[PDB]
Order: C-alpha cells, then sequence, then structure tokens
C-alpha cells in the first residue's frame, strides 16, 4: 500500500509482505551471468525507432524520477529482437545507488554498475499500460548500465532540470528531449522474461538488457544523489540507492543476441 521503499524498514526485503508476488517465478532484476546466456540465433534484430519521441514532463515520484512521453500514438515504438508486435515508449527512469560501487538493479557476473537507466514501453495490443502489466508480455523494458567515466551529453539536459524537482511529487516541463542521446552504440543485449522491479513486481515484462554501459560523470550521477524521497518541507532524505537487488532466476534462460 502507502509505504514500501527502498529504506532500512520498508525496502525490497519487506516488499513480499504486501506483494506476495515478490517471491514468485518470474522476478527482476537478476544477475547476469555471462558464461552461461546463451546467443539465440532465432532473436530478430532489435529495432529501437525514436525519431518521433515526444517528451512532456519530468516528475519526481518520491523513488525515482521520471521522464513521460506522449505514448497517444506511435511516436516512439521498440519493435525486434525477442518482442514479437509493437511497443510504445511510455516513460524513462533510473536506479542508482549512494556510492559508484551500486545502482544498477541487474548485475552482470556479479558486478554492479554506478546506475540503471529503464526505457519502458507497452506492447500496443493491449491498448493501454494498465491493461498491459496484467499480461505477460505487455511490457518490453530496455535497460542500459551507466559508469562513471567520460560526461553523457545526452544525458546533462536530464541533470540540469533535477533542481527544480528536488522532493516528491514536483514535476516540470520537459518537452523536446531526445532520448537517442541516451543510448551506447552497440544494441548488442541480453533478454529473458521477467517482472516490474518495483511494486506491485507484476511478471508482465520482457527485459532487454544492452550489454554496452553509456559512461556519464561523477559530476552527473552526484545530481542524482541530490533528489529527496521527501516532500517539500519534510527532513531530507536523499534519494539514493533506488535499487531492488539480484532475485533468483529460477526456471529460466537469459539469452543472448551476440555471439
Ligand atoms: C507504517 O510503517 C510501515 C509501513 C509499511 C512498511 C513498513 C513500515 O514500517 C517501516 C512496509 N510495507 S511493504 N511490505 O514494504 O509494502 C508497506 C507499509
Ligand atoms: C506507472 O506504474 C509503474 C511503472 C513502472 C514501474 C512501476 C510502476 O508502478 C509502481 C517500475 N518499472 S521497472 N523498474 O522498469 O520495472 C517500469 C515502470
Ligand atoms: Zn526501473
Amino acid at each position: 500500500s502507502h509505504h514500501w521503499g527502498y529504506g532500512k524498514h520498508n525496502g525490497p526485503e519487506h516488499w513480499h509482505k504486501d506483494f506476495p508476488i515478490a517471491k514468485g517465478e518470474r522476478q527482476s532484476p537478476v544477475d547476469i551471468d555471462t558464461h552461461t546466456a546463451k546467443y539465440d540465433p532465432s532473436l530478430k534484430p532489435l529495432s529501437v525507432s525514436y525519431d518521433q519521441a515526444t517528451s512532456l514532463r519530468i516528475l519526481n515520484n518520491g523513488h525515482a524520477f521520471n521522464v513521460e512521453f506522449d505514448d497517444s500514438q506511435d511516436k516512439a515504438v521498440l519493435k525486434g529482437g525477442p518482442l514479437d508486435g509493437t511497443y510504445r515508449l511510455i516513460q524513462f527512469h533510473f536506479h542508482w545507488g549512494s556510492l559508484d560501487g551500486q545502482g544498477s538493479e541487474h548485475t552482470v557476473d556479479k558486478k554492479k554498475y554506478a546506475a540503471e537507466l529503464h526505457l519502458v514501453h507497452w506492447n500496443t495490443k493491449y491498448g493501454d499500460f494498465g491493461k498491459a502489466v496484467q499480461q505477460p508480455d505487455g511490457l518490453a523494458v530496455l535497460g542500459i548500465f551507466l559508469k562513471v567515466g567520460s560526461a553523457k551529453p545526452g544525458l546533462q539536459k536530464v541533470v540540469d532540470v533535477l533542481d527544480s524537482i528536488k522532493t516528491k511529487g514536483k514535476s516540470a516541463d520537459f518537452t523536446n528531449f531526445d532520448p537517442r542521446g541516451l543510448l551506447p552504440e552497440s544494441l548488442d543485449y541480453w533478454t529473458y522474461p521477467g517482472s516490474l522491479t518495483t511494486p506491485p513486481l507484476l511478471e508482465c515484462v520482457t527485459w532487454i538488457v544492452l550489454k554496452e554501459p553509456i559512461s556519464v560523470s561523477s559530476e552527473q550521477v552526484l545530481k542524482f544523489r541530490k533528489l529527496n524521497f521527501n516532500g517539500e518541507g519534510e527532513p531530507e532524505e536523499l534519494m539514493v540507492d533506488n535499487w531492488r537487488p539480484a532475485q533468483p532466476l529460477k526456471n529460466r534462460q537469459i539469452k543472448a543476441s551476440f555471439k
């Protein structure tokens, strides 16, 4: 209900008490064991078509910040790869850490990255996002790791607006943002069936996790860490470590798009 989060007392280890699916058979994130993932020749080429993406607004929802898109038409879509049909971009957000050595949700051979970007798309055959999350193939989330190094120019516009949405419930106009600037060079990926990584933890996501991390600067991620979980006029709780740890793989195979 009201109060799941990422603190010591309402964090991932507590979510199962309100969302029993937390201990389910296809939970996310997972560790990606690179030596055990198998190249899959049946995967079709991945198609990220964001040229007509229409960003609208950026929102601090008390868990992360969301950059929201107009998904009232097929303006920005994800197709191909493991996906059947057309998945429409609705929003992106990140998960990040208090320190550069943690923050990602997925891990790679148990390595944690400083952060992880989630580009969230819903299967248009289900008509709207709320319907799609009730379906095993309702969403496709494109996950991209962030490591700390050189600045990501295409991220800076996001960074510079965070001061205006410091606290929970704050939003700002965020039009004309092009998410293609957040992508790495290669679209090589791993894929597996999983879930939302926050409550309600619905098992409705085809995860597509890019192999190549993007580099962002220390300065850029430091500004992520100045956001607040709390609302305005409440004691400051820095928005850090808003990641769920790796969950049991159970009866799933992670597939690779690349040899
Ligand atoms: C009112 O105090 C609390 C409320 C709740 C939790 C813990 C609390 O004490 C810290 C954890 N749940 S959960 N299972 O993570 O969704 C949500 C509600
Ligand atoms: C708006 O409803 C939600 C949307 C999303 C999430 C949770 C939601 O309800 C809490 C978390 N995921 S994620 N982390 O990529 O698995 C995707 C977007
Ligand atoms: Zn996420």
